[PDB]
């Protein structure tokens, strides 16, 4: 499965959907400094890459949530991916902003997200599905930053989450290719453990 | 011949929208939109997403309109949020890049200078969303070939804006075809036909209710 995480991570680097600048930090909209930037909306503009991703998400759904009956996407980024997955699996689709498209009582649903950072969008979306009477099998996403605050929320909501690729696999990949060195690898590992703390900047 | 092909498709699609509850016609029991206005028609195309056979027929349909009217297309743009899924299906059948426009950045996904773009919408009522979305694309330096949508109410105020913006718009189905279909099924008759025609000409005016 790590082969897949590494392949997908390579694809995100290749198209500019993920970047790594531990020595020249980004500043998210939150105001927080970060060594990573991820814009998975770019995957939409690359036909071969988005089809690989959909194939990837279909595979995760079959191994972890085989009984799925309906696919739900998160407005707005993940709607397109939910569409491609639903099509490859020949399943009904719906989306959450309320809940558009049929999502009837007791149906087994899988949520498709493009990114998990804090987990707020995923949880919000899962809540609505449960509130409408759906059994949410879990979530699949393209990528996750593996932040501890994200894991904690997913646990509090009792939601299983799997991602095509993640921060550690991207990190290992970037180092294999020489995009980053040993020093930059340590700044990256420490940012993940304490993202609120600006120590990592000079680790 | 072209004309029959085109209209057979408008009727098939209209029949599918009625069957799944994506459109309703009640000239003798009017709806009230969120805007406060009374209407003989209600349309929620988001329901198409829950019907795999119907949505594929729609995507095939939109691909066909794009090939006849805008063959040189290079990128597909969907309107947040309803039309993003349809844009996704169309982009895939055509193996083309995709982007979307909101109303984060306004234009998400690559939409580079000089690229020929086609916007995909699910519904055209007043034309405001479409025009907004088209303006952004032109402002970013894209050539907007035109727009394709699943359905349109054929309102005169809508046509006028699309002309002022010099945007060609084609729809998979429309009010008139739905109207002719609804009659074929007995959902309405010839008496209600006049209420429906007048609503289309002057939707703001509640004369149609008792036409
Ligand atoms: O785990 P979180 O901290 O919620 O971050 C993840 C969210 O960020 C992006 O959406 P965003 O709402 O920024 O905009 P969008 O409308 O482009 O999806 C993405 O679609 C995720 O839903
Ligand atoms: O031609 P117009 O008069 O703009 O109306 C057409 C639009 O109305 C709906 O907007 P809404 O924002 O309710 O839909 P959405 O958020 O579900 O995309 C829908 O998105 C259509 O694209």
């Amino acid at each position: 499965s790590n082969a897949m995480k590494k392949e997908i991570a390579s694809h995100l680097l290749e198209i500019g959907a993920v970047f790594l600048q531990p020595n020249d930090p980004f500043t998210w909209s939150s105001g927080m400094k970060s060594p990573i930037y991820c814009d998975n909306r770019l995957t939409l503009s690359y036909p071969k890459v988005r089809q690989t991703i959909a194939a990837g998400l279909e595979e995760l759904i079959k191994e972890h949530f085989p009984t799925v009956e309906v696919i739900a996407g998160t407005a707005t980024a993940g709607i397109a991916h939910a569409a491609w997955v639903s099509d490859r699996m020949d399943l009904p689709m719906c989306y959450v902003r309320q809940i558009e498209g049929k999502a009837e009582k007791g149906q087994k649903v899988v949520v498709v997200e493009d990114l998990i950072s804090t987990g707020g969008s995923a949880i919000t979306c899962v809540e609505a599905l449960r509130e409408a009477g759906c059994e949410v099998l879990g979530i699949v996403s393209i990528f996750t930053y593996e932040l501890e605050a994200g894991k904690e929320k997913l646990e509090a909501a009792n939601v299983a989450s799997y991602s095509l690729s993640d921060y550690s696999a991207l990190t290992e990949v970037a180092a294999e290719k020489g995009i980053i060195g040993q020093a930059e690898t340590k700044k990256l590992q420490e940012w993940r453990k304490n993202p609120a703390d600006e120590a990592w900047i000079t680790a």
